[PDB]
């Protein structure tokens, strides 16, 4: 059901795959982050360990704050692909 | 699901991998730094050991303060990659 | 996840390695310097042993004072590397 | 849908491409500039570091102030192109 | 989208590249200059080291004061390029 | 982004390189000069060692006083280069 | 019941095995630790035996405090394995 490489069943399957992969990734990262939160303690506000450890958790927080827009762009990609498929169909189907 | 090398499943998997690696690194570095903090003591403000040891901990603090921006740039890289993928799709999908 | 040799997982791993190596070095040097401080005594201000020993500890102090800027430059190197990676991606990803 | 090289679908596609590229560029530059702002500190008004650093940020500000008119001219270019297309159509369509 | 070598997407990409390069350069130079400021001390106003060191920092200050106009001219170059493109389009598009 | 050999990215990169090289040179020379100042002593105003040593430090002072104008001219060179680039663009872009 | 090496019966059996092994390990370690606690006495707070023995029990306590996160990660591993199995099934079952 298509013209050259655009196959609606294939597209649906690909959507299934990406959705399940994203769900699994979120699950694993959340479960792991819980363990991370449990492991690290809060030594004191101003001792040696604080100086040694604070920037690491800051970098953690920053990167994980960067995740959302990555996911949003990844989602946007699919609309572009489906649109290109539609246009390619229309171009030479007539 | 892609054109040449841009594969949304592959991208999601790569994001999973980098996220877990960063979490593990933060965990290990924090755990190790706790041990470092425990090991070194504070001899005295002005004796021989102070002169011998202070610059080392200063270098420690400096490098670990450099970590955050490294992480931020590493995060920025992914948006660039996804954008390049989008543009490459658009260029020859039509 | 990259183009030619720029791999975000590889970069994260390298950061892990350098961080742990630097932590270990600081630990070992501090522990050793404590023993050095314990071993050497203070004979007298003006006797033979003072003349014989003072310049050595002066050189010790100087070199260890040189360490911090070495560490700072070592930290700066990584930002340069990540930046070069970003630019290399941008150049031919489009 | 055209005469020689003027194709309305092609023009619409080109507009899509330039719009998305400009959006992505703005996004990346803003995100990067946030990190730049975070990294650099304000040492003091009159010390060595101030003398060493102030002109750099001045050049930054100047160039980024030059961006707007560049964008405006880039926008103006498209009206010229479409107009040339219209005139070329009219010249030999009759 | 152009006539011979003037491509609006290419121009936007080039602007992206130059902007990011300039941002990175400013970042690196500021970070490095902070370390320079930390390293050098102020011995005394009139001793040997002062005579030996003062002209070097004077040259530093001078060159870094020369940077701004370099950046301004670099910015001016792009307006010239875009203008030449516009005129080249107009000349033979009609 | 240029015509024959004038490339704005290349120019920005070259500016980065020269700036960092100059910073490093200043750093190294200052650090070395501190050691020089520490090493040489002041024997007496009129003894043999004074006659033997004074002209050397005089030559040191003179050459280091010559550095500043060298740096200023080196800075001036870049404005000339950028100007030549602008004129070369204008000459045959129209 | 599978495709290449993913067998649900085999997975269930493996879960059985790991669960029983972990239970047995906990049992044995608890029983042994009870005997350890019985054997060692508390000589005095400040005598020779205290200096000789205290760090050993401190190391005991530390390592056994490290056990929990080891177990948590070991548990996390299985979710990853099952997820990889699911994705591998989906990839080529269609």
């Amino acid at each position: 059901f298509g013209t050259n490489g655009f196959d609606i069943p294939t597209i649906a399957i690909a959507l299934l795959i990406v959705g399940v992969i994203i769900g699994l990734s979120g699950l694993i990262l959340s479960i792991f982050a819980t363990a991370t939160a449990s492991a690290i303690s809060n030594p004191s506000p101003g001792t040696l360990a604080y100086n040694l450890t604070h920037p690491l958790i800051n970098g953690m927080v920053s990167f994980f704050s960067f995740f959302p827009t990555l996911y949003v762009l990844l989602g946007v990609t699919g609309i572009v692909l489906i649109a290109a498929g539609i246009i390619s169909i229309i171009m030479e189907k007539f």
